């Protein structure tokens, strides 16, 4: 089904005005972009249009959290228009707004081959459907305003293209409110749909899921859904201490413990068993006397237990050995969440070693998929983004898909 959605390559842009939703939510150290990766990732879709005859390409995105109020001094997309021109090697007309008669006029019949970038969509409360006033109060959008906001956006072009997977899990105007005949996913969206269709529809075997992170209670449905698709599962990160404490009665000191999740642990292992899923848990760890980068370090195993006032921040060598064996047997892998506190070098090794194994697995034909967020951040930090099959551009959106939910933005796209 995820494979039945219209994509840019199967769309005729020749001589048509293109309205395209992109992800330009780049990090800014102030008024300077600290990372332009998101802008670069979007170029292939924009260039495809320009090279295939499109009359124009109207770009709309959001940045930061203006919360439905205009804040051009902090979250304006003006800096992005400048970075865009240098990357595309073409001129970019930047408009101070994204809707209105003045914007609609400038988009009615643009100079052929024109690239237009609209101002932050979230300056208007109608994009998210909700926001906050300067008083800090919470305000809800007016349905009549929402309708006019959506009809406006719909006049800026002839065909709609969505390349912002990271926002697909939200029913925002720019995601589900553009009323045009054909709505196709861009090339970035295409990659996300193809790879996750592999994770949820027709996966290769064995299929291994590597789950990490801090909490358990918030990943219950994710684990539940994955247990219905995988053959093996690694449960790492701070999440594993809740499992180890419950199943082995292991002493975990000050390590993270998920009270609510602890009551569901045995029920998750039961389903695993009923499905024939093999679960791999850590067996040793790297401990710390405090939750800090420069903390004193130690070691522990499941048998020895973790000392009082100490916490496990990473898996140890024996756990890395077992993890690597799991990866060795997999023909398909989906990795979501670090297996340790990767933000601090002293506790990032378990995760770095696993990445090295997954990169090696990819070389021999394993399909390796990394989820958005932290995991996706690990790839940029150690330059392996091009060493795996796919690195998701959307953390939360990718998480909702793995949970088995239908994404509003993906659903709005045209079929076949
Ligand atoms: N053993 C551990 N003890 C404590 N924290 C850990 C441990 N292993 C990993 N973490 C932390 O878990 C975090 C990732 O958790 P998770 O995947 O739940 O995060 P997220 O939902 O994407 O974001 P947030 O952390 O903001 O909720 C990382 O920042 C990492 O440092
Ligand atoms: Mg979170």
């Amino acid at each position: 089904s995820l494979s039945n959605k219209l994509t840019l390559d199967k769309l005729d842009v020749k001589g048509k005005r293109v309205v395209m939703r992109v992800d330009f939510n780049v990090p800014m150290k102030n008024n300077q972009i600290t990372n332009n990766q998101r802008i670069k990732a979007a170029i292939p879709s924009i260039k495809f249009c320009l090279d295939n005859g499109a009359k124009s390409v109207v770009l709309m995105s959001h940045l930061g959290r203006p919360d439905g109020i205009p804040m051009p001094d902090k979250y304006s997309l003006e800096p992005v228009a400048v970075e865009l021109k240098s990357l595309l090697g073409k001129d970019v007309l930047f408009l101070k707004d994204c809707v209105g008669p003045e914007v609609e006029k400038a988009c009615a019949d643009p100079a052929a081959g024109s690239v237009i970038l609209l101002e932050n969509l979230r300056f208007h409360v109608e994009e998210e459907g909700k926001g906050k006033d300067a008083s800090g109060s919470k305000v809800k959008a007016d349905p009549a305003k929402i309708e006019a906001f959506r009809a406006s956006l719909s006049k800026l072009g002839d065909v709609y293209v969505n390349d912002a997977f990271g926002t697909a899990h939200r029913a925002h105007s720019s995601m589900v409110g553009v009323n045009l005949p054909k709505k196709a996913g861009g090339f970035l969206m295409k990659k996300e749909l193809n790879y996750f269709a592999k994770a949820l529809e027709s996966p290769e075997r064995p299929f291994l899921a590597i789950l990490g992170g801090a909490k358990v209670a918030d990943k219950i449905q994710l684990i539940n859904n994955m247990l219905d698709k995988v053959n093996e599962m690694i449960i790492g990160g701070g999440m594993a201490f809740t499992f180890l404490k419950v199943l082995n009665n292991m002493e975990i000191g000050t390590s993270l413990f998920d009270e609510e999740g602890s009551k569901i642990v045995k029920d998750l292992m039961s389903k695993a068993e009923k499905n024939g899923v093999k679960i791999t848990l850590p067996v040793d760890f790297v401990t710390a006397d405090k939750f800090d980068e420069n903390a004193k370090t130690g070691q522990a195993t499941v048998a020895s237990g973790i000392p009082a006032g100490w916490m496990g921040l990473d898996c140890g060598p024996e756990s890395s050995k077992k993890y690597s064996e799991a990866v060795a047997r997999a023909k398909q892998i989906v990795w979501n969440g670090p297996v340790g506190v990767f933000e601090w070098e002293a506790f990032a090794q378990g995760t770095k070693a696993l990445m090295d194994e997954v990169v090696k697995a990819t070389s021999r034909g394993c399909i390796t998929i990394i989820g958005g967020g932290d995991t996706a951040t690990c790839c940029a930090k150690w330059n392996t983004e091009d060493k795996v099959s796919h690195v998701s551009t959307g953390g939360g959106a990718s998480l909702e898909l793995l949970e088995g939910k239908v994404l509003p933005g993906v659903d709005a796209l045209s079929n076949v």
